[PDB]
């Protein structure tokens, strides 16, 4: 008698993520008045 059984079994699972993301958010206020006054302003977010 000459019984050879055999098995392999290999799994190879990956995963994998990409994110990337800006934001850019910006205001610029302001006003004027005649007496006299002046105002500015910015953002910058």
């Amino acid at each position: 008698e000459d019984d050879l059984k055999t098995d392999f079994y290999k799994d190879l699972t990956s995963l994998g993520h990409n994110e990337n993301q800006q934001g850019s958010f910006s205001s610029q206020g302001g006003s004027s008045f005649s007496y006299s006054s002046k105002r500015s302003e910015n953002i910058n977010h």
